[PDB]
């Protein structure tokens, strides 16, 4: 009650906290890039589209908004 | 101070120790099956990732010691 039910659990506790790791840090990083690189066809597509009806691109100053 | 300091205490002392039962022993074999269970999701996600990014498994002799 004091010892059975602490000295067995410190145990349990860490024999599993010992041998639990999930994972690793930065797999949201490698991600960004796909994030970025969905946009490039997106975007250079997407500007195209206005490269038809207006038959050209907008300017820097105009900026994407302008999309 | 002899035997009223002793009679009565040595009934307190079996009257106490009798019915003290905290639990029982061998829960922590229980716990060992989850902690390799939960290896075991944790094993194969975690070589799913090296077989994404090399498209494949390490070797037997190259041991989980690759990842």
């Amino acid at each position: 009650f004091t010892l059975l039910e602490i000295m067995v659990v410190i145990v349990i506790l860490g024999v599993l906290a010992s041998l639990v790791v999930p994972n690793l840090m930065g797999n949201k990083e490698k991600a960004d890039r796909q994030k970025v690189v969905s946009d490039l066809v997106a975007l250079e597509g997407a500007l195209d589209m206005y490269k038809l009806d207006n038959s050209r691109y907008p300017t820097t100053e105009q900026g994407l908004q302008a999309l």
